[PDB]
Order: C-alpha cells, then structure tokens, then sequence
C-alpha cells in the first residue's frame, strides 16, 4: 500500500518508525526520536520478484544498544540487536498457503519462546 | 531447554511439530502427519555463539504447497514457502535490549501487515 | 494525488489497476489477474520536465489480447493493443490552455470514432 | 467515415476542424481561426495497415497559443501544445477488444485527471 | 508529517503551496498562481540517511520574477530568486542539539536582517 | 551595517558571535568559549556580485556537538550540524520582491517544523 508509519510494538513500549528513504523494491524506516541518532531502531525492508512470482520479500529490524558513558556522560551506543526476516513464496503458491505459511513461521516466538527471548541453548 | 513438541498456529490450523533429528547448536523439527511425506512442513533451527557473545540464532520453516493430480490423483507438491528468521544479539546487549528486539520486530506481521499477507508491492 | 488504484473503464468493463513499481517521474500500474507471458493492463506513466517549463508527459495502455486455453490455467495471451498518449506542453501555456488542449485532443474518440473504433474510412 | 468537418470539443469551447488535405492514408485537419491563418489548431490523422493486418493508426493534435499583440493589432504565435496518440492494433485483435482498449486507453483522463489537467505529479 | 499544504509566509502576503510530487526521499511544492503556471514559488525538499545516521535534509525555495504585459496581457517570468539551506547532522548529534542549531541558523534573519532583506554589504 | 556582535538565538539559549577575521564580501564569527578542536559556533558570510546585480551571498552555521570530559577542561568535541544558506538574487528582482524571497525562505521552519527538527516524516 502507500508507505505510512508504523507502530512496531512489544506491550509496553512502542515505537514509530517513518519511511525517510528507500527505492524500488525497498522502504527505510526510522524511528522518529528516542534520545538521540544512532540510537534509533530502523525497519529496512525490500521486495522483489525473480524470473517466477516468487515473492521474494525481505526484512532487517536493527535496535541499537545504547548505554551512558558516566565518563563524560555521553549516551554512546555499544551494538545493535539485528532481526532479519526472510520471505519467499512461489508463483505457484494459492493465496491461502502464503497466509498459512506467513502467520505460522511467525507464530515461532510464541512456541519457541525460551530460546528466543532468552538466548539459552537447548540441549 | 529439553527439546518437545511444538505448536505452531496461525488460529485456525495448528500444526504440532516433533524434533526428528539436528545436531549441536540445531534441532530440526517436522510435523507429525497432515496427509503424507514431502507434504509436511519443517521447522529447522539453528542457534551459535561466535568469538564475542553474539546469539546468532536461526529459524528456517518451510510449507510445503500440496495440489491434487486427478489425471493420477497423487498428491504430488508443487513448491514450498520458506521464512527465514534470523537473530544476532551481541554480547554487549542487556537482557532487556533482546526481549525488547525480539518482540519489536515479530510485531511486523501485526504492524506491516498487508505487504507481507498479500504480497503486494508498495508504492 | 498520491499513487492510487485507479478504474480505467469503457462503459461497460471496469479495469482496476494498482500501482506495481516506478520511480521519480514514472508510475507502473497493472490488473489483479494473473498470468505468464502477459499479465494485464499496464498503463505506464512518464511524466517529466525539460529546460523550460516543458512538461513531457507520456503514457503508454497495454492490454493483453488473451484467450482461456482449456484445462490449463494459463489463459494463453496472443497480442498486445498498445496505445501511446504523450504529451508535449510548452512554458508559456496558460493552465486554462492546456486544459483545453488536453480535453480537445482526448475528444477525438467522440468526434473521430469509427475510424478509430472500427479501424476503417477516410474515402 | 467519409471526410468532414469535425467538432472537437471540450465542453466549454467547440472549435470545429475541416480537412485541408491529406491524400491516401492520412488526413489534415485544421480550424478557421483565421488573421492568422497559422495560429489555429490542427488534427494529423494518420492510419495504415503493415504486412499481416496490424493497425496502426495515429493521432496528432497541435494547438497554438496565441497572442493579440494590441499595440500593433496582430495575432503572435510563442508555441504549441502537442498531443500525439498512436494505436496499434495486432493481427489477433477482435473487433471488441479494440473498442475495450481504445476506450479504456481514452478514458485515462477521468482516472488519472488532475496529472494532466493541471499537470501535477503524483507523490 | 504526511505531505499536505504549507502556508509559507512573509508577514504581509501568504502563499500557499501544494505538493506536486516527489516520492519517497523528496517532496515538491508549488503554488497556483494560476495563468501563467511557470510563475509561482517552489519548494523542492529531499531529506536522506547515508551509512550512518547523518540526516542530509536539503531545501530550495525559488521564487520567479513576474511582470503582467499590459500591451499583450501575458505573464512574463524576468527570473527567480533562489534560496538554498542545505542542513547536515551527524550520526552522534542529540535531539535538542538539533534544534539549537536549525532554529539557531533561521535566526541569522533576524541578526544579519540588513545585509540580506536589502543586500548592503557589512562594512 | 558595520561588522559588530549578533546574538544568533533560538527562544531560549542566546550565543553571541563576534567577527573573527575574513575580508571583503567576508566575514567570520565565533562565540566566547575556548576549545581545543572545535571551539563554538561559526558563521561565515560570504556576499559577492557577479556580471548582473547576481547578488550571490551564501552563509555557513556550524554547530560542534560537545560534552564537556570529566576532569579535563577540553570539552571534547563529537561532530558539527552544518547549516548552509546560499542565495541567488537576479539583477532585475525589486528591493521588495527580494524581501518576500528571503522572509518567505526562512519561514519553512514554522511550516515544515517537524520534518526539519525532529528529522522524519513524509509519507
């Protein structure tokens, strides 16, 4: 649709990100204002076809880590957590398996949890 | 934690998933029966720690698209849908900076929904 | 406006059409049947500037002469009726003239129409 | 579809066009507006048929923009807005499907009215 | 911030600007002025984000130089004026840094009013 | 007038600058504070003539992003908001027309605010 805002979310502390970018088969996003730049998470996501209707879209959530820096207290940011969500649906894909596969792979957080949120291994 | 069943959803169709086989950091998964083989979909996930503390996490489902042969009646299938999700958090990152990443970007489907359900190309 | 579906029409046969990729002066469009060779309608749009205040636009209607094989979903397309529209309006044109020019010229499907419509005469 | 004056109109100001020549495969058209006889517009309508039965008709508009010079009481020509519309129309093409596209092609300006009209560009 | 009119003012006679275009990473405006439409202002703003977070905005006001020809009753354009304000920020700049600085920059009209309100050089 | 002290503001925390140096057609500024690398704000004035009455003046308003270290007196200095402001006024632009274009110009930050403080926005 018309590239708007967005309201990326977790519960308790939403964030809005605006598309200040981008091309063909592709729209930045950024978040308007946290404290600062660098410490703005960013929505990058592109999408294309190949020779097929594969509906290759794709995505990259990167939140930067931010931490004070008492020193000379100056909020310098240290890394960034990055999340990519790759997408590939073939041509030959009916309008429902697409919505199955889509709202299932991302089901995963809800089952999959521990391993996710907490970073620990299974065994 | 100890590897078990899961239950990936989309709300009307759950599909529980067994681990039959992976490695270490991996454990793949597969559906028990929907109708046959090939036709059932995979849930393989990997999960690594390189020099620093990055959790370079990975996901991998894929659907198989299954459609009917009525000149044989065989359930051969055609393609797959395939998302992939993958995760780096790096040492530096809080305990809080994960969960809030995490969560942020699989709130996409529920923000940036219609591109990704339908498959439309935004303007 | 912004990039919209427009109902591209002949009285009887509404045609929508979404807007499928472009640029900076450049707008694709394109129906919602699908197929492999030619898909639909795409009116592409190519709107510009020059030295002076020399809007160049330009349009091109494709419309894919298509017939439904059968068994086979492929809907077997054969041709294609292209029809170019551009448009060459100088500096010094008062908006109320080029208003003018641009609805006189797009009357001459009322005024000339079974040359164009039949494809016939001038004896 | 003999030869005649045409009436090209665009609902305030008709302004009517008569033939001036043209020969075989071609016509001219051009209005009175006379002193001067140059500062008037005119309808180039072209129309041919190549090897197999490929219609390819096409349209010129030229409409000059005058103006009456009151200190020495003479009509100056400072340029012209060009519309030109070639169709070409395949071998395949049936008789319905012509009309379908050329009316559809034609009926641009009620959907995408305000980038012409006024000469906007979408954003 | 989504694209409507802006109201750009001197105090003594507004001028209302519409946006004509752009897309995504840039925004034109212009306003009606209507009869000749080549002689009204313009606002031509792009905004980008390179490797890092340095927001590049950059502005451009032209405003043409009119002169109504009473002998012929025709808008001549003589020339235009034309104001650039690039602004760059880097990737390590706060939020309230950033509007220190612009509205500290928009306020050298109001320090260095003579020498750009009438064009006397400082002596 | 003459080359004296401007008081650069923005409703809340003044600057005073006070000529650093330059020429003809140019004129330094810096504020009191002392720095080692980049000590305060610096507005360079640049005005010039051409082969018209091409009044081309051109400004620079360069901010450093510092924090002051902890016990050191080196303010240490992160980066600089450049804000250039060039401006191009034609020979044959009345003294009043000038004044709408710079007033009109540099009133874009009480009508495009957000985009210009904040750094987002456009949809």
């Amino acid at each position: 649709a018309a590239r708007s805002s967005i309201v990326l979310t977790d519960g308790t502390t939403p964030v809005t990100l605006t598309p200040v970018g981008g091309g063909v088969g592709q729209t930045l996003y950024r978040a308007t204002a946290e404290a600062l730049s660098a410490a703005n998470p960013s929505l990058s996501f592109g999408y294309r076809f190949t020779d097929g209707g594969t509906n290759r879209q794709s995505l990259s959530y990167k939140q930067p880590i931010t931490a004070v820096d008492s020193t000379t207290s100056e909020t310098l940011v240290r890394g960034q957590c990055v999340v990519d969500i790759n997408i590939v649906i073939p041509r030959v894909a009916t309008a429902t398996d697409r919505a199955e596969a889509i709202k299932r792979a991302f089901d995963v957080l809800n089952a999959l949890n521990a391993e996710l949120i907490t970073g620990e291994g299974q065994w």
